[PDB]
């Protein structure tokens, strides 16, 4: 229940001056009418750019997350949802592997990311943190949200 444009809004507290973010979108979900406009709605609203990178396979999953990074030296990994390919563990495990090799936090659909190395989550609004990655990330949690750890 938590909208795009709170999410990024919430991402925007946590990392102050943030400029652009990475999406991994699936393709083949649904909502896709309603929520890719949302995001162009989102980066708007907050001044923070949001590169979208489509996967409509696993083995397109590594290849797109990789061009965020060559072409758009993106600063952290937003998914939206998992109802398909990003739903597949294996998809989930190489996204958080990769993006904390990287140095970038991932912002995440729900708390079984978080206990595979995601950093943020969301409830209906609260925040829901690994603290450890957070730490590490350097992301302060604001005092007016401290939020499920």
């Amino acid at each position: 229940e938590v909208t795009p444009i709170q999410q990024l809004f919430l991402i925007k507290e946590l990392k102050p001056g943030i400029a652009r973010i990475g999406v991994i979108w699936d393709k083949n979900a649904a909502n896709r009418d309603e929520v890719l406009p949302q995001l162009q709605r989102a980066s708007a609203a907050t001044g923070i750019k949001v590169v979208v990178a489509e996967v409509a396979s696993l083995q397109e999953v590594a290849p797109q997350f990789r061009t965020l990074l060559r072409d758009h030296q993106v600063e952290a990994l937003w998914v939206l949802e998992e109802s398909g390919l990003l739903g597949q563990a294996a998809a989930r495990s190489f996204l958080i592997k990769n993006a904390t090799q990287a140095g970038m936090p991932v912002f995440a659909p729900s708390e079984t990311w978080l206990k595979e190395g995601a950093c943020v989550t969301w409830r209906k609004i609260r925040l829901v943190v690994n603290k450890a990655v957070a730490e590490a990330m350097g992301i302060t949690i604001p005092a007016k949200y401290q939020t499920a750890f």
